[PDB]
């Protein structure tokens, strides 16, 4: 859907600016400085499943730039692992957001955001 | 969720830019330079639906910036009005995309452009 390699850089970093917000929104309610609404959070977090899926399909071959790493193409399966790791601990989160468990909504966030730096850790030029 | 309205703006500029992005990337599909595949346009419009219901929360009063017109916060309910009549629109082209009705489709698809410079006209800044 890209006609160049700048659009599939700004589709991308759209794309994760916006799952960057629906993940860090929930920073406080996890932390318990905000209430715990439990259909707030399982909307959100739908909202959330929808956006953790899109940025994948905009590192297509040739689109480098931005600050994506070149590795993200030299070796596409580990790419590709660490994304689909990534959409699984979203599984994980929405399995809990659905439940209504803080306990293991808490869990899985922590998991969530640790999935996110490992692929950062590997994938994302440093500033 | 935003911490300043910095963060409001960029939020909702990401939000419209994946949007242009799952409409735009139709436009071939409903021209017929593309083919059709109804399963592929459902889900993408799936895709449209869920981004096309948030960037109206990141303009909450005080969010001035961007190109947004200050319009916008001085007659809300107009604002309002535009936002959900867009978000109508977007039903109309889901029922089409959930159908496989290529003709209702190409139809929607022409309303909710339509809707989308109307909004334009009244409510963002010239280049
Ligand atoms: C888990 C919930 C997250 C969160 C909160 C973010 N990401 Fe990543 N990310 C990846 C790469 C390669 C880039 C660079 C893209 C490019 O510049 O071309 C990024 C970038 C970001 C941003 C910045 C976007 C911008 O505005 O420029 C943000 C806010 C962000 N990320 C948040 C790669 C990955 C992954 C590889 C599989 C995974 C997983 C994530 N990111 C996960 C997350
Ligand atoms: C219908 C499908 C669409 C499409 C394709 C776009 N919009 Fe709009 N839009 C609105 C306002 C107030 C702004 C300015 C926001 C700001 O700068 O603070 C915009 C902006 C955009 C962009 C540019 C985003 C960016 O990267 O800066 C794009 C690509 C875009 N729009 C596409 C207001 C509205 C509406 C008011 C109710 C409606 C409806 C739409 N937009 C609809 C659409």
């Amino acid at each position: 859907q890209f006609a160049k390699p700048e659009d599939a850089v700004k589709y991308r970093q759209s794309a994760l600016t916006l799952m960057a917000s629906h993940f860090g929104r929930m920073t406080p309610v996890v932390k318990g400085q905000a209430p715990y609404d439990a259909a707030q959070i399982k909307a959100n977090v739908e909202v959330l499943k929808t956006l953790s899926a899109l940025p994948w399909a905009a590192f297509g071959p040739g689109t480098e730039g931005g600050d994506a790493r070149p590795e993200i193409w030299s070796d596409a399966a580990s790419f590709k692992q660490k994304q689909q790791a990534f959409q699984d601990n979203i599984v994980k989160l929405s399995a809990a957001a659905d439940a209504g468990d803080l306990d293991k909504l808490r869990a899985a966030f922590g998991d969530v955001g640790a999935s996110c730096k490992a692929c950062h850790d590997a994938y994302e030029k440093k500033k």
